[PDB]
RNA sequence: AGCUUAUCACCCCGGAAUUGGUUUAUCCGGAGAUGGGGUCUUAUGGCUGGAAGAGGCCAGCACCUUUGCUGGCUCCGGUGC
């Protein structure tokens, strides 16, 4: 369950929403995972993958839109991808 | 004609729930708000050149007359379903 793990972290660990600040934590080697909204366009989709290939960054796709993906990190806004800093007490990136 | 002048739009920094901003009219923001600093269109307005030498309003003089001559002032504001 996606769900449970990444509501989990939230909790314990350090998260970070939106693009912008997404792209700066993989230019600075300080992101572990990446995940993207369903409905991301995809020339956006494309960069981001390209930004994790240079950083050997997983990359992790969520099934669902950014309204979803809001709902899932508990905030009342959409989001269109979510980069984790650290895991704190969850397993999302041995899982 | 020169300088300058803008709602909208856009850029940089920054990262937002104790949600904020905001129109007479409710729309916008992690696809980046509010905020701070910038860029641009010149509708339009301001100052100056054009240009006071013009035009306007008066006063004092010549005189059949071609008809003129010499003087001053022409400034500074307010208000709006």
């Amino acid at each position: 369950s996606i769900n449970q793990k990444l509501a989990l972290v939230i909790k314990s660990g350090k998260y970070t929403l939106g693009y912008k600040s997404t792209v700066k934590s993989l230019r600075q080697g300080k992101s572990k995972l990446i995940i993207i909204a369903a409905n991301t366009p995809v020339l956006r989709k494309s960069e981001l993958e390209y930004y994790a290939m240079l950083s050997k960054t997983k990359v992790y796709y969520f099934q669902g839109g950014n309204n979803e993906l809001g709902t899932a990190v508990g905030k009342l806004f959409r989001v269109g991808v979510v980069s984790i800093l650290e895991a704190g007490d969850s397993d999302i990136l041995t899982t």
